[PDB]
């Protein structure tokens, strides 16, 4: 299962990452895998990047922005389509997508959150991720 | 937090760390199937932890003896158990679905529906769904 945030920006679970037919139907070109233990199943069909982002409040989600956002922008620059996925893809993967929208569109946490939540209503970033994103633009700590 | 029964609750790591809500809901027992979530309130609740990776290769059925024994103990003592994982959407949900099937002889579809109505964000992975579909067939 897949949220279409933009036509080129998708958010989903590990099951999305392993559903070839739907990856093709959505014209996926790039897959950002922030899960644990999820094999990149289709090496010949997609450009993959992995980065471990554990679903804990202690994870520093902001730390991952340079690497993750460069990849997303790579997909976009090439007029492709990137799927960001994790295990359940409701928390860490959601937070990366929210942050990306915040930075790429210079939009607020609440605006970006709303865009993701409408596209994938099962999102529920952990409290630490919410605090980290809510106070990123203001520069807390 | 999803209220599956007044004594069976399903939630996230944030529910496990919210003492005020835990006490409002009369929790007594916490079954922690998360990774990396400290059992914060040892003097207030009875905790049991079990590692359950959210991967389709995980054998969810293997965890049922340990998990269900604990849930049954909370129930026998007229307490209230919170089952939680990290997001509370996949393995913790699978445990709750399986528990209704096992304790109540409920069908998979009915049990799944009960859990999904109490917590619409649930989505056990493809492996867990197939394991639960054929459980007690």
């Amino acid at each position: 299962q897949v949220g279409v945030i933009k036509p080129w920006l998708l958010l989903g679970s590990q099951d999305a990452a392993h559903d070839l037919d739907t990856l093709k139907k959505n014209k996926v070109t790039h897959i950002l895998n922030v899960a644990y233990g999820v094999e990149n199943a289709f090496l010949s069909d997609f450009t993959y990047k992995s980065i471990s982002i554990l679903d804990l409040p202690e994870t520093n989600i902001l730390s991952y922005f340079p690497e993750c956002f460069e990849f997303i922008e790579e997909a976009k620059r090439k007029d492709g389509v990137v799927l960001v996925h994790s295990n359940a893809g409701v928390s860490a993967a959601a937070a990366i997508v929210i942050g990306f929208l915040m930075n790429s569109e210079q939009t607020s946490f609440t605006s970006a959150f709303s865009l993701v939540k409408n596209a994938r209503p099962s999102i529920c970033p952990n409290s630490g991720f919410m605090e980290q994103l809510r106070t990123y633009q203001e520069g807390k700590e």
